């Protein structure tokens, strides 16, 4: 599996900081809304430049489908290696941003979010009626049959995406805990293709280490 | 009165503030993009403040977790936009984090739900919702109300609807308006629609200005 970390600092300054202690490590970093929102495509051509890391473009688009065709094709533009969507967008919203992507002599992967990690039960059922594991699934499906190369997903759950759709359909696990339970072992037990961990290594006094850590651990 | 919104969807930044020169002086509303946005970001919504006064609406349907939400809705907010929208799918706790945070501001902005994009048809929204689109839109519409939404983004015919349902002074926006095309401005008018949004017939017609100054005649 993939290790990811999340840039989630409270400034510009401080993510790249970040990103130029964790030179030359096969790791991907995920730059989220906030940060896009506030220093846009220029923040993410000067991480290219620290190092040649994987970066994982976090937008969740949910919009009209030719909307979030043309959201996709302008952060593709950029050279980012995956981006995510709603895949409660509907299936049409789903082609179109495949057919859109198809255009592209190399494109990002396209991972669509399941169930935001940050819901309970009862107020997810509020909004769709449905139960976060019969979601997920319904989602995944949906996703699966029009094109998506994979789904964002709780680390309980990438097993049974797996089971409904296929073992190579990709499952990214965010909120790791490698070493906290969402740990590295449960990632592991459940097939996750990659992991995104944020605090556990943002926040440590040795980012670094706590990389290499996981990455030998891995 | 009903406020007339115009999209500017044309497709560089030049031809968009080039409309938004023609329009100078007239009391309407901008709307500004995901796709604009996302490629020329914070810089495109000064430029479109220098050419006017005009009341913007910056349309990028926040939809994540209720912190990333809250600060996503702060870092516009900081722009001086007139009214933001987030997706009411993102639940109550979402909906309640970003109008805690933008309670901090001295002047925030008006912030609506999107509820059904207008752009599903039955089939495909039941798929998602296991709910029928008019039954999702008042379902939604009473989560953003109860939790303290100035309104909601919605079809031009559940307008009046999701009023009866919440209250006459929980707003309602209601995009894609052929205003002399059916989703026109008489349907608007008797739908009490506070906010239209009128794309298409505004800025692909040969005269921008003109047709803004009709449909601001008839409203008025
Ligand atoms: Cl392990
Ligand atoms: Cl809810």
């Amino acid at each position: 599996m993939k290790l990811c970390v999340a840039l989630d600092l409270s400034t510009k300054e401080e993510c790249l900081q970040l990103a130029k202690e964790l030179k030359n490590l096969d790791i991907w970093l995920k730059v989220g809304l906030r940060a896009y929102l506030r220093d846009g495509f220029k923040f993410i051509e000067e991480l290219k430049k620290v190092d040649d890391f994987k970066i994982f473009l976090d937008l969740k688009f949910h919009d009209i489908p030719n909307t979030m065709a043309d959201a996709c094709e302008e952060v593709s533009k950029l050279g980012v290696d995956m981006i995510n969507i709603h895949a409660s967008a509907g299936k049409i919203a789903i082609q179109e941003v495949m057919t859109r992507l198809s255009k592209f002599s190399k494109r990002p992967l396209v991972l669509a979010v399941s169930a935001l990690t940050s819901f309970d039960e009862e107020n997810f059922f509020s909004i769709y009626r449905q139960k976060i594991e019969e979601a997920v699934i319904n989602f995944s499906k949906i996703s699966y049959e029009n094109g998506l190369d994979g789904m964002v997903c709780s680390v309980f759950e990438s097993k049974k995406i797996k089971e409904h759709t296929s073992s190579n359909f990709l499952t990214l696990t965010p909120g790791i805990r490698p070493f906290g339970v969402a740990n590295l072992a449960m990632a592991r037990e459940n097939l996750s293709d990659y992991i995104v961990v944020g605090r556990p290594i943002y926040k440590n006094e040795n980012p670094r280490a706590v990389c290499e850590k996981i990455l030998n651990k891995i």
